[PDB]
C-alpha cells in the first residue's frame, strides 16, 4: 500500500478510550535476577522449532508418529532428552535471566520509563516506530500505543526481560567442534536455543501471573502457551514490530543485564550467548504483533532526533525498513 506521511500515520494511531480503562498496576516494581533449572524449563520447551533446525517438517508431538520422518524424529528426540538429562545432572549449562517492571507512559511514538511513581524523572525512553503505509480498517500501529498516554493521567507500566540458555553454550559447542562431532555441536546449540526460548515463555507466564500479576489465575497448557492464548505480548527488538536492534542497549541498562546474567551485546547489538532472548512486556488486552514494514525519510529523521543520533547513523540501523534509497 502507498506510503503516508508521518503525521498522517500518527493521526491514525490505535484508537482506545483511555478514560474508561484502568491499566493493571504492576505488583512488583523493580529489577530481579532470576534463574531456572533445566528440569523446570523442559516443560516449557516448544519442540517444533527444534525439529525444524534438524530439517524435519511437522508439528510436535504428531511428528513422532509420522510415517516417513517419525523414526528419525524419535531418535533426535531421544538424543535431545538424553543430553538434557546429562546437562541437568552435571549442572554444565545453567539458564539465567533478569526481569524488571517500571512505571511508564506513552508520549508520541515513545514510552517514557520513570524512576518512580511520581512519574517526573525519566530514567530511560523506549523508542518505537510506526507503520507508515495506507491502512484500511486498521490503525497505523506503534507499540507505544498500547501504553496509556501521559496526557490521560492513567498510571501505566512496562516490563522488560533478558534470558539465556546459559553462558556455557560456547564452551560445550566448541568442545564438540574440536572433536569433529558436528552432530552433538548442532544438538547442544539447538538445546540451548530451546532452553532460552522456554525461559522466555516461562518468565512471561511468571510476569502475567505474579510480577505484573494481571492474570493470577491463568491456567494454560504448554500447547495453549505456544498458541499465545494469553493477554499481553513480549515483543523483542529485531522482530517486526520493533525491528531496531539498538534498543537492546536500553534493556541492558534498565535491567543491568550484564551484572545480573553475564549476557552481553555486540557492536551489531546481537546478544551473547547466541541462545538468548530479550524484550519488553505489554499488558494491554488489544496488544498484538505486526510488522512496522517500510518507513519514510520523515520518520527516519524524527527517530534520529529522538535517539540522539544522526540521520546517517539511523539509516544503518533501520536499513531493512527503509522505504527509499539511502
Ligand atoms: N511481529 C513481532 N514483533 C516483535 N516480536 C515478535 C513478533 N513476532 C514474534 N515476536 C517475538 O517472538 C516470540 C515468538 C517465538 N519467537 C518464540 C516462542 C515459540 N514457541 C518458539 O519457540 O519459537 C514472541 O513471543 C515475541 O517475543
Amino acid at each position: 500500500t502507498p506510503p503516508v506521511t508521518l503525521e498522517a500515520a500518527r493521526d491514525n494511531d490505535f484508537a482506545f478510550d483511555w478514560q474508561a480503562y484502568t491499566p493493571p498496576v504492576a505488583h512488583r516494581l523493580g529489577v530481579q535476577e532470576v534463574e531456572a533449572s533445566i528440569e523446570t524449563l523442559r516443560n516449557y520447551i516448544d519442540w517444533t522449532p527444534f525439529f525444524m533446525t534438524w530439517s524435519l517438517a511437522g508439528k510436535y508431538p504428531r511428528i513422532l508418529e509420522d510415517e516417513v520422518v517419525g523414526v528419525e524424529a524419535q531418535r533426535l528426540f531421544k538424543d535431545a532428552n538424553d543430553m538434557l538429562d546429562k546437562l541437568s545432572a552435571e549442572k554444565t549449562l545453567n539458564p539465567r535471566g533478569v526481569v524488571g517492571l517500571f512505571p511508564a507512559n506513552r508520549v508520541g511514538d515513545d514510552i517514557e520509563i520513570y524512576r518512580d511513581e511520581t512519574r517526573t524523572h525519566v530514567i530511560n525512553v523506549s523508542h518505537h516506530l510506526r507503520q507508515q503505509t495506507e491502512k484500511t480498517g486498521f490503525a497505523n500501529y506503534c507499540l507505544a500505543d498500547f501504553v496509556a498516554p501521559k496526557l490521560s493521567g492513567k498510571a501505566d507500566y512496562i516490563g522488560a526481560f533478558a534470558v539465556t540458555g546459559g553462558l556455557e553454550e560456547d564452551a560445550l559447542a566448541d568442545a564438540f567442534e574440536a572433536q569433529h562431532d558436528d552432530y552433538n555441536k548442532i544438538m547442544v546449540k539447538a538445546l540451548a536455543d530451546r532452553l532460552a526460548e522456554a525461559f522466555a515463555e516461562y518468565l512471561h507466564e511468571r510476569v502475567r501471573k505474579v510480577y505484573w500479576g494481571y492474570a493470577p489465575n491463568e491456567n494454560l497448557s504448554n500447547e495453549e502457551l505456544i498458541r499465545e492464548n494469553y493477554q499481553g505480548i513480549r515483543p523483542a527488538p529485531g522482530y517486526p514490530a520493533c525491528p531496531e536492534h539498538t534498543e537492546k542497549a536500553t534493556i541492558w541498562e534498565l535491567l543491568e543485564v550484564e551484572k545480573h546474567t553475564g549476557m552481553k551485546l555486540t557492536e551489531s547489538f546481537a546478544m551473547w550467548p547466541g541462545a538468548s532472548v530479550s524484550g519488553w512486556y505489554f499488558s494491554h488486552p488489544d496488544s498484538k504483533y505486526y510488522a512496522v514494514a517500510q518507513i519514510q525519510r520523515d520518520q527516519v529523521e524524527d527517530y534520529a532526533r529522538r535517539k540522539g543520533m544522526s540521520v546517517t547513523e539511523v539509516e544503518r540501523w533501520l536499513a531493512p525498513n527503509l522505504g527509499y534509497d539511502a
